[PDB]
């Protein structure tokens, strides 16, 4: 149910050469996290690439294991939307069932 901005590690994902935009969300031991790729490719993230970006977040929260990596336009523009209603102080009970959602339908099972 905590739903957190990850700032500190969208800006070390943004170090990499191959990522101009990072939006993330943490839920618990869990990071979810939308590119925009330099190539403008907005297919699946390359699988090398997305070791690479896991590895950025995972260096920021001990506590993070899992990494869920997308490019896909609509979840860039639902996280960027996400993030901005959270810095802004709404409630998470507010955003909470869509975010969900979103993310069921991104990384299924």
């Amino acid at each position: 149910r905590k739903l957190e901005v990850a700032d500190e590690a969208a800006d070390k994902v943004t170090d990499l050469k191959e990522v101009k935009h990072a939006d993330i969300i943490v839920a618990g031991n869990q990071a979810y996290v939308a590119v925009v790729l330099t190539n403008g490719n907005k297919g699946a993230v390359e699988n090398n690439l997305k070791k690479k970006i896991a590895k950025k977040v995972r260096s920021t929260d001990k506590n993070i294991d899992n990494v869920y990596v997308s490019a896909n336009p609509d979840f860039v523009e639902r996280m960027q939307g996400y993030g901005k209603r959270i810095q802004n102080g709404d409630p998470i009970a507010g955003l909470f069932d869509e975010f969900t959602q979103t993310v069921q339908r991104v990384f299924p099972n």
